[PDB]
């Protein structure tokens, strides 16, 4: 690289919420209604590489080899202030970022994704951030992005403010080496949906979005309670129960809608077999009708066989949670 250029590269890999984060306090800073709690997938991550040079005029995106639009371009550039501000200098970046996520697929890669971007321009600008700070940082992209700072479980403070809103690691005593996760790829509707609207119109006019707020921080300690004592039942149970409760909170919106399709529920009910054969596993949906089964990797194998059975070989997909958190690489 030249002389006056500065650049950085990171890989993160992505999470998924046992406990949902679901709803802003402040939407502008990325401040959540409550605590979340996460796994971050060994599989799943972005990698991304940022080059500062003074001569830069903008800042440009590239993304798995393509040039991105002059939306997505605008929405980077509001980013990167972010971070010009906090460096206290005026360069613009060229960012060149590669997904190593199923988004075609359906899974979420903008976690990972600000995550890496926020880890590599520490990097770049020699900025020394705690990883308090980089999880700040990376908040400020996306509110799950927070938590894809570190590895294993992770929990977002939701804090009521700019500074005391972000993760941190849990400490699990290498229970996160135990476990995996499989995913149901569902078929779904190819149009565009989005978890930031959608938590937006719930958050907003839901009838039973006080209900959701009334037990989360229950659930929230009954599952760093089940994560203390490596208690997987524990752990599971209340997990399911958490993550049907945000998608019933969509189901108050004003109007209703739901991410779950029939096929969703084919395989929910396919875990509750395998329960029932002595598999303990348990599910859990995002912003779209994919299911995600946590597992004791012991049982991995086994549950996909079940899966196999009727869903597409290419439909079933398995990743372990990794222990290490974001790193810097080549
Ligand atoms: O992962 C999460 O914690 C929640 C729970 C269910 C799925 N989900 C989400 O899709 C959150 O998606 P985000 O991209 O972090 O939303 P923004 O803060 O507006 O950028």
């Amino acid at each position: 690289t030249g002389s006056m250029v500065k650049s950085g590269k990171a890989r993160a890999h992505t999470n998924i919420a046992l406990i949902k984060y679901w709803g802003k306090a402040d939407e502008t800073y990325i401040i959540p209604m409550n605590n979340s709690l996460s796994v971050t997938l060994d599989r799943f991550y972005t990698e991304t590489k940022v080059t500062f040079d003074p001569d830069f005029t903008e800042d440009c995106l590239i993304l798995n080899g393509n040039e991105v639009n002059a939306k997505e371009k605008e929405k980077i550039q509001n980013y990167m202030n972010i971070v010009r501000d906090l460096a206290g200098n005026r360069l613009h970046a060229r960012i060149e970022s590669e997904n190593y996520v199923p988004t075609a697929a359906g899974l979420a890669s903008s976690a990972s994704a600000y995550a890496a971007l926020a880890a590599a321009c520490n990097e770049a600008l020699s900025l020394n951030l705690s990883d308090t700070d980089l999880s700040r940082l990376a908040r400020r992209g996306s509110g799950s992005a927070s938590r894809s700072i570190f590895g294993g479980f992770a929990e977002w403070e939701k804090g009521h403010d700019d500074l005391t809103s972000y993760a941190h690691g849990i400490n699990s005593n290498g229970w996160e080496k135990d476990l995996s996760m499989i995913f149901v790829v569902i078929n779904n509707q190819s149009k565009k949906v989005s978890a930031r609207s959608g938590m937006s119109l719930t958050r907003d006019t839901s009838r039973f979005y006080q209900y959701w707020l009334d037990h989360v921080d229950e659930d929230l300690n009954e599952a760093k309670e089940a994560v203390k004592n490596q208690d997987f039942q524990r752990l599971g149970e209340v997990i399911e129960a958490n993550g049907l409760r945000m998608h019933a909170t969509n189901l108050g919106a004003q109007p209703p809608f739901t991410y779950l399709v029939q096929e969703s529920y084919d395989a929910m009910a396919i875990v509750e077999q395998c329960r029932k054969a002595n598999l303990p596993c348990y599910f859990t949906m995002d912003a779209g009708p994919n299911v995600k089964v946590l597992v004791e990797k012991k049982n991995k194998q086994a549950v996909m066989e079940q899966f196999l059975k009727v869903f597409d070989e290419s439909k079933i997909i398995a990743s372990d949670i990794i222990s290490s958190g974001v790193e810097i690489i080549k």
